[PDB]
């Protein structure tokens, strides 16, 4: 039906989006560098539409795209996306490796209230705040740590991701607590408990070991799992998730054993999920046909209960049920994708009228810490899953709905599963020469004024800015020419020496030094203005995105031979500022914006 | 009793405090400069504790001082006080003159609103606003011009006062409204009508000239006068003031005439003045023995009518009404010097425990658009009689009683021509070598702070103040110097190349250059911080009465020697911001202000 290959490829694309630094040389995002290089662990994922690392959904999703690898990897070849998957994963595995402390992990970078806060470019943010990490040993998230290192070492053949996993499960499993898991409080608290943590870690450490006690640790945690309600059967009315992956470990567990009991809890589970019910019971179905579970990220739960089903049916052999399962998921993946009454895709960048304002700080790429400025994306967060529509169809594509337009790591993750299933059956092309180059804007300008004329001065506001987004970075050794011809001045019996250099404002905190008048050639001179530390000059609000300088050079008072008209910096000012390509803009010696005389 | 003489020699002096730029030679007040001379009419009295010109009551004041002249100008010999009173009605009966512009006249400079919600200097006004003027010919303002400038004419033998006294008297007759005279509304609005100042202007120009036509004119203009509440009596219930100088016409007209209806109408009005009253009708008096005709300026209207009673009492024979209103006259006026449940004078600078905090911009002399600092006047505003105590003698000495510390020209007026009775009547000398020298504050200063601290370099807030108030000046061409020993950047094998000067915040209109490092002597070198147009620093707000600074001067970056204890202008700072001797101010290439290295 859609190009499910390109869909992949876009999807896969979206984690280079969320990686921290440092950067692989493979990343493909022209707008991303290597940002938040002072965290206490590098790599990994920031998590949603901001900057916070925070290893339960980072970790699952990991889990997520390995298990899309271990069902489906072989089978995507046509695609060419599987080692564009690979390198993805391994990339968010190192991290988790990265954060072993022994008794403990770090299990979070950032503090979300202050992270959040601010509404700027992953690559700027340590200009605004500095960001702590959290140490502990929660089973949940360290449970789901071991889990994505246990499927990943399967299929990156990785002994190392294995030896870890096993030692985060043993880490999980002796701590049986979440009391240490604080810094995620009210973003990802353990909602389940951790429980399926460890049936989920413990089933993927069969799978790759083969060893039966795994096997029988799994098997000892089903009775420890959340009833339905106040029966007696396991909990089932819910969607694999972040916070909760029991349902994807009993069909794990169903193909293993062969066992009555987890092909008992799937069928129920996933008929819940259909169309067609368990017993009169049923998920919320919006008119349009989507599953939705809940507010928040409803096609996020929708298309991971997609892949679920799709490994499910292709487990079992009877005929009906593999067609009412395949036909609920494939139902979900296009819905997504288009198939739903506004016939949209709910993919950034992918098919008809998708999303253009995701809840995504570094996608925006914002000078002034604001959302509704600049009014349209500079960058193209290239297959990103929204939150996505309400229970009645109603979406509409604003950037201010921080859960319609939300996008994040687990709701690409199973996604990127279900994909994978389809590109599988039907094929399809991948774009040749994807990503496609952006247009770009001016990123280091002056935008100047002429703040007063005089028949002995020239007085010029001037604001030195860094609007920078491809990627957004920071240069200290910023500074700027104004350049004047001083032929009247000769002409008139003066001298350089007649001319003097004032300063009437100077931005608190930009530290700045202005050379004196210096011989360019001819008669063309220039003052160089100078800014100790450019790097306070930075896209992170708006008293910070500029400098403003107010400065006058004058002759002598009771002369009238001046004249700015001939002077090169001068020429197009007005009184209201305006960018300025004759005030050219340095990174040390070298001109990064502008014209020079002559040159 | 009281030393007479000495309170009309200061209650003269009060006049040469009030009188706007160009200030004359003979000016005795070294906190008073030139003001206000961009304004439309130069010279003149500010009004009160502030900086309008008012016409109304300022030639009002005018008359009064020239009536003092006129009746006891001969008998004040012995105070030496005759040439000093001539001197300063001149200067205001000059701004008179000038006021003329043919059909109309200016008759206010300064807009009362805007010049009253800010406090500071006169010298400095016309760096917080600009000021306008206006023209009409309202004939109650006029018309008071017009008499002021026919007594003047008498007392000055001066033929040009009369020329303008004819001038406008005849503007004022013809226009027979105030109509277009509104600028002063809510201040001096005309309450009474202009019949009363029509009958002042005629009576003066009638005893100026002899010309009949006058004094017919002035009994024409009886039956318009108002009348006494519903009765055909000509209103007597109030005091002879800057709003209706009807009283004082009556008495003179009743001396010119020898008429029984004027000498009816004077006994009547200053019967109700009186303790005894007119018929039990009687103006409210004090527990303490003040009459005390309404909450503003009471003292102003006691004094007043001692002045008129004193006059009226001159010119009958019959003793019984002499005593009366010899006594009235005199306790009125020696409740203002002392004698009242205070024993207090309510002259500033003179007699018992005086008032110390008048309500007077100039006088108080703040640097920073507050009441309440300085906590002290900065000067004496000797002669000032305040407005007085509330109907209960009730008083207290504060600067934020608009009311019971107000002070004018008005107040003044009628109480230097009662004084003029009473030194007449009981001598006593005035004050040798006054007025004495006032203990003086710094004016010019820097006040500086160590910003930073590090082992490559200092980094000083400074602020340059200008808290002038002996007189409130402004200086254009201010510098500071900043002076530093090198001995030890020399002494690790560098040299004042290596050293580098840059600025960290540079405060918004204060237009400044730094120079470069200068040798002054040995190893003594020093920056020069100098402000191009000096005169925005200025005792007029919080912002303006000083120029921030932060400048840093460094060694590399990186390096281990600078050393600032050696520094003579680092000596004695802190953290927190001081003056300091030791950041020298200089108005060109004259110290002002601090010491220099080498003595
Ligand atoms: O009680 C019903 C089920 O709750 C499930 O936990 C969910 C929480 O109830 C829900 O508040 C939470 O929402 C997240 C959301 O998933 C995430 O995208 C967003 O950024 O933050 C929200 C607040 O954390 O989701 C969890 C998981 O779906 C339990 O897992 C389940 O056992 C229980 O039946
Ligand atoms: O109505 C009684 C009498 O009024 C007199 O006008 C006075 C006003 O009523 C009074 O409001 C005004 O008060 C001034 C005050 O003199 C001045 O010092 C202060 O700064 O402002 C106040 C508001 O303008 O004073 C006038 C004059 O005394 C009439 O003159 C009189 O005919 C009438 O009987
Ligand atoms: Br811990
Ligand atoms: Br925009
Ligand atoms: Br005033
Ligand atoms: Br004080
Ligand atoms: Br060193
Ligand atoms: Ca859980
Ligand atoms: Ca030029
Ligand atoms: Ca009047
Ligand atoms: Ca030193
Ligand atoms: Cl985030
Ligand atoms: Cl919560
Ligand atoms: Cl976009
Ligand atoms: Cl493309
Ligand atoms: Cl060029
Ligand atoms: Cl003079
Ligand atoms: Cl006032
Ligand atoms: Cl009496
Ligand atoms: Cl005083
Ligand atoms: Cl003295
Ligand atoms: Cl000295």
């Amino acid at each position: 039906s859609y190009n499910y290959a390109e869909a992949l490829q876009k999807a896969i694309y979206f984690y280079e989006c969320q990686q921290a630094g440092p950067l692989p040389e493979w990343n493909r995002v022209e707008w991303r560098g290597d940002a938040t290089m002072n965290d206490e662990v590098l790599g990994g994922w920031y998590d949603a539409g901001a900057h916070v690392k925070f290893n339960l959904p980072m970790a699952y999703s990991a889990a997520m795209l390995g298990w899309a690898l271990y069902e489906y990897g072989d089978d995507i070849e046509a695609s060419g996306q599987r080692l564009h998957l690979e390198r993805n994963l391994a990339f968010a595995l190192d991290y988790l490796v990265a954060c072993d402390r022994g008794d403990s992990v770090v299990y979070q970078i950032g503090d979300g209230a202050a992270d959040h806060k601010w509404w700027g470019s992953a690559e700027v943010i340590e200009k605004e705040m500095t960001r702590p990490y959290f140490v502990g040993k929660g089973s949940a998230v360290v449970g789901q740590m071991a889990a994505a290192l246990a499927v990943g070492s399967i299929v990156l053949k990785n002994d190392t991701y294995l030896r870890y996993a096993k030692k985060y499960f043993e880490l999980a499993d002796a701590t049986r607590s979440d009391s240490t898991y604080t810094a995620a409080n009210g973003f990802y608290s353990s909602h389940s408990g951790f429980w399926d943590e460890l049936l989920w870690a413990s089933t993927w450490l069969y799978l790759a070991t083969g060893d039966r006690n795994y096997l029988d640790k799994a098997e000892s945690y089903t009775p420890k799992l959340n009833r339905q309600n106040q029966t007696t059967d396991i909990e089932y009315q819910w969607a694999h998730c972040w916070d909760d992956c029991h349902y994807g470990a009993m069909i794990l567990l169903a193909r293993a054993t062969g066992k009555e009991e987890y092909h008992k809890f799937a069928q129920m589970h996933l008929d819940w999920w259909t169309p067609q019910g368990y017993n009169g019971k049923r998920v919320a179905y919006t008119p349009g046909g989507l599953a939705h579970l809940d507010t928040w990220g409803p096609l996020r739960y929708a298309t991971t209960e997609a892949f679920l089903a799709f490994v499910y049916a292709d487990s079992i052999n009877d005929p009906a049920l593999k067609q009412k399962y395949y036909n609920f998921a494939k139902s979900q993946i296009d819905y997504a994708l288009g198939s739903n009454p506004d016939n949209r895709s709910y993919v950034v960048g992918f098919g008809n009228n998708p999303p253009q304002r995701p809840h995504h700080r570094t996608a925006h790429g914002t000078w002034l810490d604001k959302r509704d400025i600049p009014e349209k994306h500079r960058h193209v967060l290239y297959g990103a899953l929204v939150g996505g529509p309400g229970r009645d169809d109603s979406y509409e594509d604003n950037i201010e709905d921080y859960v319609k337009n939300e996008v994040a790591c687990d709701y690409n993750a199973g996604f990127v599963g279900a994909l994978c299933r389809l590109t599988a059956e039907y094929g399809g092309t991948p774009l040749a020469n994807f990503p496609p180059p952006e247009q770009r804007d001016d990123e280091f300008f002056v935008e100047a004024a002429i703040n007063q004329a005089s028949d002995h001065f020239t007085e010029i506001k001037a604001l030195l800015n860094n609007r920078s987004s491809w990627p957004a970075r920071l240069i200290k050794d910023l500074s700027y020419n104004y350049y004047m011809d001083l032929t009247e001045v000769f002409e008139a019996g003066y001298s350089v020496d007649d001319i003097k250099v004032t300063i009437g404002y100077c931005e608190s905190g930009m530290d700045v030094e202005i050379s004196p008048i210096t011989h360019l050639y001819d008669n063309i001179y220039y003052i160089k203005i100078s800014y100790i530390d450019g790097t306070n000059i930075c896209p992170i609000g708006q008293e910070q995105y500029a400098a403003e300088l107010q400065f006058r050079i004058a002759a002598p008072q009771g002369t009238k031979f001046w004249d700015p008209t001939n002077d090169f910096s001068y020429q197009g000012l007005t009184r209201e500022l305006a960018k300025t390509k004759y005030m050219p803009v340095f990174d040390g010696a070298t001109k990064i914006f502008g014209e020079v005389p002559g040159g």
